[PDB]
């Protein structure tokens, strides 16, 4: 989407874990 404003839980490939942004 366009934006997150939601403190859903996110995995970022580039760090190889997922966190909540």
């Amino acid at each position: 989407g366009s934006k997150k404003p939601v403190p859903i839980i996110y995995c970022n490939r580039r760090t190889g874990k997922c966190q909540r942004m």
